[PDB]
């Protein structure tokens, strides 16, 4: 059959917590698993394709706001 | 103690899900506690400030690659 193909995960680093960016799909649609990992505790939440851009633009505006 | 006013919380609100953003502050710093809720479920990550920027790029990046 057909190949689907979804972007590739990233992460993001900081002393002793790490943050991992995958992308899934299910019967709703596409959507962003944000996990948070720590040594001895893993926890994720999920997150919509369409409030994707609206994400961004949350933590872009709340990180100028208190800049510095 | 001394005091710093934050800024206020915000929502993004899709079908049957609800995400809220509320900045805390703890022994690490200013963080941005990210709440998924359910009628019945509620969940979040906590990201220090020094990523938010990073995070925002991340999602912007993302939204657009799904063209
Ligand atoms: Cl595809
Ligand atoms: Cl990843
Ligand atoms: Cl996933
Ligand atoms: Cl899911
Ligand atoms: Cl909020
Ligand atoms: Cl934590």
């Amino acid at each position: 059959g057909p190949m689907a193909e979804l972007p590739e995960g990233t992460s993001l680093t900081v002393d002793n917590k790490r943050f991992f960016f995958d992308v899934g799909s299910n019967k709703y649609g596409v959507f962003m698993r944000v996990s948070e990992v720590k040594p001895t505790y893993r926890n994720s939440i999920t997150v919509p394709y369409k409030v994707w851009a609206k994400f961004g633009h949350t933590f872009c505006k709340y990180s100028e706001e208190m800049k510095k």
